[PDB]
């Protein structure tokens, strides 16, 4: 794999869409993994197309070191993409996978969505700075590698992924750290010395932990915009960076089996309920 | 006091009108502090006479088992109370206590509401299991006594708490003991050897309590007294609520809401900073409160 007597680099593993649990003892110990043909190659496509008028009218930052210089950003998936709400999100391995990470025996699903992004770094842009997605819930570093997982990221190809674009840059093992600190010169003792490995062409995805450090790359090249469809997933417990019970519209969530409705806040798993009762009959959704 | 008798934990009282900082530097040392007058008795009145055919229509089961029975769970007391959501909401001094326990520089409000529950503890019901709050959020005992807040309760007097009728059962400075388990015999040494202390208030008292402390509803020892508490359970931004509010509450009431209420309720997003900033709770970078037309 490396020349022998060579450095061996840190282990990205990569399974086939349609292996089985080995996707996951491959996630347990490296803290990423890439499923292969995670959307197949006309959904992928179908989905592409239609985001781009979105994505179209979403002008570009050129600034200061934050995670919109040159990096657009656009969440509104399941309003714009009739092909990431009728198909995408009914991948039963991503489910399988959840259910793995996230759900106790006799309690249902104990994950739902926090974020459906579609992330196009611009060429040009700065490498994002080294972080954990688990910083999105302030205290969970301070739990160190025994935590529990609280963020798991479906990140998936749009356009393809290259070392030239700025594919995101991956740290297998980061997970298993003794201290988990910010990625910076005064807190990270390791900065400078944190060894890389870039991450796939259109549909490829990686399944990352919320504990792996990461960070999107700098796009050294002139032509290419390098777009991504993040499927962030987060447990029951915490709260959704977007509000999508809000913001889908209803005639949508009829549409969505109970599962999704789940994923979305649109039915209950009690948490986010209604007064003991499910906010699905509230909202017209339950026979 | 009582006459070489031995003296159980202290519980603080402030007034109402007591500073915030002296109030907040008693919840610091102890865990909990009652804080008199919370309430007006002529709010507490009209709330639970508000939220009372709401009561009266709620069963009450009785069960076989401790399986915490003959207690009334009510929560839509902003959807039943004019007094409840104009006024009770809007306590100066319960935002500035949650800004001093959750409040990052420079982010604006970092707590919102889980719950808005009557609780009314009916004669003869059993006493509670010793609980923390934040079992509620599983991982978060496992952080132990250095770990941040994630809840805090403003747990009410509607009608008269005493040491018959149920009033909570406080155990002060738990909130400090090296490691936090589940109180069961499995988990915890110290159980069946646990010190508790009753929350004695009247109409409109409140004590406020963070979620790293043990606790547990009394037994209801009478026989005529229905005793109906309100419990104001605040959580950090970051934190999935109990109830879905904003799915549940109606827009007119939403609409009625200053911008702080709708804050509680999910009605509008709080700015995150972590080089970057993020609307929690938004909508694809702009406040929800937009897309609702709330301005
Ligand atoms: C299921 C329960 C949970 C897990 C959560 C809880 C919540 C949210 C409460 C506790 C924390 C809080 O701050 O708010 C309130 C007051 C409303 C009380 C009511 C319930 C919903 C609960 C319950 O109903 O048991 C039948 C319960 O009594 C208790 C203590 O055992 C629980 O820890
Ligand atoms: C503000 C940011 C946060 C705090 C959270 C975040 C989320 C939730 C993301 C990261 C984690 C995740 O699990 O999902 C995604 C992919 C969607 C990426 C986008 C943003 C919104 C964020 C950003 O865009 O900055 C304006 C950002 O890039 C990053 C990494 O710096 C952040 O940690
Ligand atoms: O865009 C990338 O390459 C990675 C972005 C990412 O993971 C994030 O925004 O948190
Ligand atoms: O009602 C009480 O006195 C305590 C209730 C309580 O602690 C709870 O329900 O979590
Ligand atoms: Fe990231
Ligand atoms: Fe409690």
């Amino acid at each position: 794999l490396v020349p022998r007597g060579s450095h061996m680099p840190p282990r990205l593993q990569r399974f086939p869409a349609t292996a089985s649990d080995e996707i996951f003892a491959a996630f347990q110990e490296d803290g990423c993994v890439v499923i292969e043909g995670f959307i197949s190659p006309e959904q992928v496509a179908r989905f592409s197309q239609e985001v781009d008028p979105a994505m179209e009218k979403i002008p570009v930052e050129v600034t200061n070191g934050n995670s919109n210089d040159r990096t657009k950003r656009f969440s509104k998936c399941v309003i714009a993409s009739p092909t990431f709400r009728n198909e995408i999100i009914e991948s039963d391995l991503m489910h399988e996978l959840c259910d793995r990470v996230f759900s106790k025996p006799g309690e249902g699903m104990g994950y739902h969505f926090n974020d459906n992004m579609v992330i196009e770094v611009q060429p040009g842009a700065p490498a994002q700075r080294l972080h954990r997605d688990q910083e999105l819930y302030p205290w969970w570093n301070s739990m160190g590698p025994a935590g529990p997982e609280c963020l798991i990221n479906f990140f998936c190809a749009v356009t393809p992924f290259t070392e030239e674009n700025g594919a995101t840059r991956l740290v297998p093992g980061s997970h298993l750290w003794p201290e988990f600190t910010q990625i910076n010169e005064r807190d990270c003792p390791q900065f400078g010395k944190i060894e890389t490995v870039p991450a796939m062409q259109p549909g490829d995805c990686y399944l990352m932990s919320g504990k792996v450090i990461h960070g999107a790359g700098h796009n050294a090249t002139t032509t290419d915009r390098r777009r991504a469809l993040a499927l962030s997933i987060i447990r029951r417990e915490l709260r959704p960076m977007q509000a999508f019970s809000l913001s889908v519209p209803m005639k949508l969530a009829r549409e969505m089996s109970e599962r999704s409705q789940t994923m979305f806040g649109f039915r209950s798993s009690h948490f986010w309920g209604n007064d003991g009762k499910d906010i699905a009959h509230h909202l017209g959704l339950i026979s």
